[PDB]
């Protein structure tokens, strides 16, 4: 609470200090502080009001450069977790999708488990505004190029890293570098074949506690994403590539007798994904 | 009560969790409250109350892609039903309704039994706001063409899944593809016509407890209903339609010596439709 | 003509008559004035200013039922159309779509004609208020009915109406009844199979001038269109319906071995798609 | 043409188009003026002028899901070469800079050719407004991600796709992909490095006419970027990756005794670096 | 309080001190109080108005060879410090700069102690308006020579004087006159070579509590500061100077076997500099 | 030459070029000129005039960290001489101090040559628009550092590299090294002791034709100088510094029994002196 009475009394104020004080008044609340709101709080008189609004204008415009608003305006950043109520039909949705898509796949429950259902703990929308903002920003610039279309999905991702994905976003540099068409971040639309990478590649150990990779007492967590696929290139075969094919934004690979047997998608930038749902399971 | 924990985390104002909780502020109440509000509960410090506001705007207004609000808004939503008084003259009006539309059809009584009159056992207002704001949106944009006149009517509906109509709303996509007009939704204003589809078509097997047609014990409920009608399309021979005629919102059907013994109205839409009243009645 | 003289005699305020005629005053105008255009065309005193926003309250507000805004509010409304520049990306793009999609039909281009590629002449946009906004509000129920994701496509629709359509919008009471899943609206994501659609059904009988389903002179019309799907059915064999599957949105009938060639989508709402781009063309 | 043509008569004001057609008003001009520009080319009625601007708000504002005003906008985007003055300072030290840095490489010039200075004909300045914005926009987020420093250097970058990199910018898209560093963008402080690869991969095949690789008469096209580094990554010896380590925005590989003669820089973003100088040369 | 005494005394209007006296006014607000602020404040009589602007004209405009606006904006001149928060991207991307340009120095600790990391007590912005125009006019400056390149790097500096720096910034009248390079200000890119000269040139005589040059416990504090660069001259070898070489900016000295462990830089003129972020820490 | 053929083309104005091209308009002019401009060269329509003023702004502000507008106003810049009359009042003051203040020197006229007086031949203006503004920017910071008083002097300057000062300006990166007090610009109040240096310290070997250091044949060139002092600290006796004393901003040697014979000032920046007259010259 210190760089508001620096300001203050730099301003010649600091007779007013008792004031901001009480109200818990700290330089980045009242560097968004009109003449009304410092009225409401009993700034009564005009000079002081102008005094105190031309110094946060010569703090905030007057050395842009130094970007001092985003040293003030850390606070509330970050990701909350808002639970969806099992009776809403939101909910309803995200667990008939959750569930309609299972497949069997080619490997006997090797990687992700033996199971026909899910049973669903909870479901959870993720809230970041600057991961959300920056998914906004590029989605324009895409929607942009592909005449006005986003050509935006819903799909499924597991992974290991799921902590980080929500509290930092998705990230290219962290990318599957194994993957068929390799150095991308991968989505799915069957939420099983997601559910193979819950713990790894290929399942990796299995849950931690048991080491168990069919295990039927962890809780396992996937994600219900965004993904803005753009213009997305057509694939039935392997190809590894480090971005997206020129002219192009994201890459499809379709199922295939002597290739995929589920689809799969691909994206080569972070920020043309954000992890819209939580979802924390145990396979049955 | 962890979105409002991690809420009030993010905005590093932990030390005030004490108060949300004796107050049982969660989100979905913090997001709709001022400063008179916050105040109110004891929140003292302007600032505290500047910083949960803004935080608010970030969450609302800042994602509103992702709509938070309608996830925290699916509390208190949902139909009920209020009893009415048999001594108010609304019961009384809707049970002379009720009473004096019946008819004797061609049919010996099979489908909705021999009788004359009813015994009333109660009649409940249904109350949703959401399907009637839905209603009203459609009969707003009826009014809009048909020179600034909806054509409201009230009519009669019986269906024996009159309880997913009173809480989901009536429905196109289960339409009675075998009507006389086909695929549409049908209303009466005779109440023995509906009465005759209260538990089928063709009064199916009767009441489910003794599979009778003409069972005079066991209850019955039919749907009072307020209908759009618009600009409706007049006929007199069957037609099966999927949709409204061009130009047209709805379909009435008129007695004729070689087709209709009573009038029957058709619509393909199902917000064109409410239901005001539910009836619950025996044959006598 | 006379709206404006009378609203401003039963107020007194006729010596004011002249000013509202040179500044072209209609009532229209006048309903959407405050204090501060009223001062700019110079109607000095508060008081008949004051009169005139009362008055123009007691109208709007006053007799809201009779709806005489929506009578006054009516210039304006209506299709624009504004050409892309062939120079731009939003045009190449578009042209590449229609390109690309171009394939071998399986009757030997006797709908389409026998071409391979198209030549496009021009590419507009079609701006219509209130179409779009029935659009967005329909999209904005679905997404809220399929976890916040609307399944938005962009789509080929061919039709020998297509003037009524972008004028009138897209209308189910016009839908194709003799469709391969029932009474819908139909698009293709190929513009070949569309393009076999514009002068009728099979075709019809070809171009008005030389009756030829394959000239290469009349100039043709493909409508590129926003569509919604929200909750598809999948669908690989053909049966007819009048609407969408309970709990679903839309229909969609993949390529199958014994059945489709191309993939085909339905909608049985009008207000489920907008036309976004207009696309003259021919074929070469 | 015809787009201002049927805006205006939507609005019921054709009786304006003779003066829209003198002052060679298109739409995309209209929705740029308000009262004063309207009233400077002689639309005097004060109601004219309210009908015009609410048809533009109708327009832009009332349907920017649709994005008309992206339409309207594209002319005046693109590309403009600014040519330097040679006795101008910016020029001197732009060729100084080109000069100075020249090395004697390993290979006995065979894939740049022998020289030990340039012949300077032609530096001009690149402007692209887009490309400029889209550069600046992930400049700032860089400097955001480390310490409000973006890390900027100017250098070289030789290709054979100079003119596709001045108009449309640097792509990923388009990475070296048999670069010691992996598919990313390369640049070198050194002239003579980027001189290279001006006709290719160890310079091609040498110029186009006389298929030299040390030809002494045919103009040769470097350019001079300006290019965020960011947090950049230490590297001695050759690993191939696909994107930024992490945490980091790019790669400089050091030389060493047993690897790199001159410094590289690596960037896996194309939207990080913005052509700012083209220079043409000659080798002596 | 008692120069707007005069001003409105002699402009005749002491009727109004009352309201000045109230709002607080004082000559520095009223100079910049138009019509608007004094309608807001009471002044409701526009020749009362008019009177006070053109006195004020008069008074700033009138006798700018006085510098009257200068002696009356001399309030909320000065330095703030903003506190980084631990949990933002920011400290921690300062922290880690701090923590990994750690080298072990050819002294065994003897200047700047025995130690591999830090213990980061704080971190602070520094704002200061005043001396950031400074910096920001040179930097200009600089870049319009050296083709449109500031050349800015983010580099350490440590010194008994960054009280005096902080408050007053840079100065070459206190350069380093002793320096390998000669009469400059000195920066590394490594923090513990800039730790060196915390208490002095070889550490001075410790830290003052202990005399320590070793010591675990007092705080020590490092500037991370932006410096202006431009065209940079390369040298190996000591080279006494007191200005930068002729068509140079500034001087880096390179490691080499035979000269520097580390590397160098020297700018000749304060305004080169701006002291960015104050870091108080301990070695550990 | 051709970016405003690229520019207008651009904006799809070619049909104007023939225009530009008699009227003689380049960028630089064009990026200059408003709607009355404009129509003086005959673009008649006002929506041309919008476009081409548009495209302007696009160009200069939207890509203003480019500078795109140091680039073309290049022009027009440089240094020209105007002579002064030789029968007006400021020739003959200039000559007047050129002759009153020889003096004779210690040395037998060894570095200067011998004479009594001058014979003045010229006396020019030195224009140069960008040094006289990095003059006055310089003399505001002193002056508002030294109590709005910048302490300016008239004072000759003898040099061999006279055109480089008069083209480039004082520099203190060609600093006097081996003067009395340090690595300073001197300047003298006495014109026959800054004569002693116009070919050179010790005056070299004399003209360049004869080697003579006594020629009265040749013609001499001297510099008066306005030249900004602000706080300058008094010195008695020699003294090396690299800049200013702490708290100063000049140094200046008074003649003493055991030091100067006559009077020295120093500026260690070479913006706090302007070339004000070029004399040209011949002892007799
Ligand atoms: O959901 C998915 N996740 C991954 C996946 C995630 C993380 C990791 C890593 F361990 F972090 F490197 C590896 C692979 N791969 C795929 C899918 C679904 S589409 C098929 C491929
Ligand atoms: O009230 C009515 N209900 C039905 C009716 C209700 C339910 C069903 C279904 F079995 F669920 F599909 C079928 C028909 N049909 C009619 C009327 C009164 S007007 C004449 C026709
Ligand atoms: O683009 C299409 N148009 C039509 C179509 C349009 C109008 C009419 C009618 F003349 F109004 F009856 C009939 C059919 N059908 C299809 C497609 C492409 S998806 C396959 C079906
Ligand atoms: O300036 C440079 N350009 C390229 C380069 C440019 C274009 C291409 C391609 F033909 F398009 F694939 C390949 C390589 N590589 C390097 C440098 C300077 S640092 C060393 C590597
Ligand atoms: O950060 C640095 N500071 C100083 C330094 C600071 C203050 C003083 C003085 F005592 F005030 F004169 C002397 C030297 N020198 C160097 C570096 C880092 S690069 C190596 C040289
Ligand atoms: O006018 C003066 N010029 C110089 C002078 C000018 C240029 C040079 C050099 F060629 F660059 F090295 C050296 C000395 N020194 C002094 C005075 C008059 S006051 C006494 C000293
Ligand atoms: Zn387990
Ligand atoms: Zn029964
Ligand atoms: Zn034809
Ligand atoms: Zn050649
Ligand atoms: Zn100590
Ligand atoms: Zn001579």
């Amino acid at each position: 609470d210190f760089s508001i009475t620096q300001f203050v009394r730099n301003l010649g104020l600091e007779h007013l200090m008792d004031i901001f004080e009480r109200e818990q008044i700290t330089l980045d609340v009242l560097v968004e502080m009109g003449h009304k709101e410092l009225k409401e709080i009993g700034i009564n008189a005009y000079g002081h009001r102008h005094k105190l609004i031309k110094g946060v204008e010569r703090l905030i415009s007057g050395q842009q450069g130094l970007n001092p608003y985003l040293t003030l305006n850390t606070s509330g950043s970050g990701t909350i977790l808002i639970d969806l109520s099992p009776d809403d039909k939101e909910f309803q949705s995200v667990e008939e999708e959750m569930q309609s898509t299972v497949r069997e796949h080619r490997d006997g429950g090797h990687a992700g488990g033996i199971f026909n259902r899910y049973n669903i703990l909870k479901i959870q929308k993720v809230c970041n505004k600057k991961l959300w903002e920056r998914y906004t920003h590029r989605r324009k610039e895409v929607s942009e190029e592909n005449h006005n279309h986003a050509n935006e999905r819903m799909l499924f991702h597991g992974s290991p890293f799921v902590n980080a994905i929500i509290h930092k976003g998705f990230d290219e540099r962290h990318a599957y570098i194994g993957g068929m068409f390799g150095a991308g971040i991968y989505f799915a639309e069957n939420s099983s074949k997601s559910n193979q990478y819950v713990y790894g590649i290929g399942g990796g150990t299995g849950c931690p506690v048991h080491k168990d990779r069919s295990c039927y007492i962890c809780h396992r967590q996937l994600l219900f994403c965004r993904v803005t696929l753009g213009k997305s290139f057509l694939q039935f075969s392997a190809m590894k590539m480090a971005h997206s094919p020129p002219g192009h934004h994201s890459v499809t690979g379709r199922p295939s007798v002597n290739g995929l047997a589920l689809a799969e998608y691909v994206i080569y930038r972070g920020e043309q994904a954000y992890p819209e749902y939580l979802i924390t399971y145990q396979i049955m």
